[PDB]
This record gives structure tokens, C-alpha cells and sequence, in this order.
């Protein structure tokens, strides 16, 4: 026991080979009640046609943060998605 | 005041990580990427400088040790933090 005393602000979401969108994520017994989680658009990446490459594959960057949950508050860790990358597939054994 | 008890490596836009680390703070690792090109990695598996790899930023929220030193007092901070790399068109598209 111890004593404690969203916005879109990056292009990169639209930029990115791999774009993504926000999701709401809302727990009203959380702090923050509402976390913004990203969802990448695709399966694929954009090539520079602007076109989806099915081969490749965008995947969520996640980050563990700390949230404080109404429990007087407990700290609690979560994952969550705070954006997309491409990747190339796993292709071997 | 209250009381409180290989992706990457398959990336276009690879990073590697790194650990920071502040006894003063809760957590106190936190590991942190860093892009390991300022380009993205191409078909060929060269670094491509027509696109770039990018870190993408986070603010999160972090325990600090208020007054410092003590084992049980804290203040609710808030820090920057790079969580990963994705890979941008050079251009940005507002004025
Ligand atoms: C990321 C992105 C987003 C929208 C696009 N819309 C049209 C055409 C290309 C687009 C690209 C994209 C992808 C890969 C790339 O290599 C390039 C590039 O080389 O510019 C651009
Ligand atoms: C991401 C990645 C990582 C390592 C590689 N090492 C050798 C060759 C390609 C590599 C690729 C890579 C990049 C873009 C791509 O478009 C493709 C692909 O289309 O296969 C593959």
C-alpha cells in the first residue's frame, strides 16, 4: 500500500504502409476511462500503387501502460495497440 | 492523494530495444524501441530512403517517487515513450 498524489495527434495512422484506425475502448471504473486502441485497416500493406499486398502483413504494435482501477485504487497493467506495422509473413517451419 | 496497493524483426520498419531504467520511478524498466534505419527495408533486403521508418510515440503514465527517495509516497506523472516503428510515406498531406 502506498500513497499517489485522448487525442490523434500523429499523420502516421494515414502515412503508414501499414495504416490503422482508433478504436474507443471505455471502462468507467478505470483511469483513464478512455483509451483510443489502434486496429490496422488491413490484413496486408499498401504498396506504392496505394494498393493492398495480401503477401505482407500489418500487425499491432502494443505497449503495457498502467491504469488505476476503483478497487481507494488498485494499479493494474495492460496491453493495448498504439499502432500498426508491416511485417514479412513467418514463411519457414 | 489516494492509497494504491521477432515481429519487429520481420518489420519493414524494424527497431531494436532498449532498456530505461529509473529506480525513482514505477515501473522502473521500461524498454523502449529505437528504429534501427531511417528508411524501410525494401523487397531486396536493402534500407530504402524513398519511405521511412518512424517511431511511434506514446504517453504514458508512470509513478514517480514524491518526495524523492521514499518507498511508498508517489506523484501521477506522465512521459513520452517510443513503443515501436512503422514505416511513412517521406510527405504529409496537410498544409
Ligand atoms: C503508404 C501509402 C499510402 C497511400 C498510397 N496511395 C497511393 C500510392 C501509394 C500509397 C502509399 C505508399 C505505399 C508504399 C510506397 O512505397 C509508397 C511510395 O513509395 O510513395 C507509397
Ligand atoms: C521486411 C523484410 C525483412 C527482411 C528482408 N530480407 C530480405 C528481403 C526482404 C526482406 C523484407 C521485405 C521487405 C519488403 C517486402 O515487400 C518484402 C516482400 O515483399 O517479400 C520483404
Amino acid at each position: 500500500t502506498v500513497m499517489v498524489n485522448p487525442k490523434r495527434s500523429s499523420d502516421y495512422y494515414n502515412r503508414s504502409t501499414s495504416p490503422w484506425n482508433l478504436h474507443r475502448n471505455e471502462d468507467p471504473e478505470r483511469y483513464p476511462s478512455v483509451i483510443w486502441e489502434a486496429k490496422c485497416r488491413h490484413l496486408g500493406c499498401i504498396n506504392a500503387d496505394g494498393n493492398v499486398d495480401y503477401h505482407m502483413n500489418s500487425v499491432p504494435i502494443q505497449q503495457e501502460i498502467l491504469v488505476l482501477r476503483r478497487e481507494s485504487f488498485r494499479l493494474e497493467k495492460i496491453l493495448v495497440s498504439v499502432g500498426c506495422t508491416c511485417v514479412t509473413p513467418i514463411v519457414h517451419h
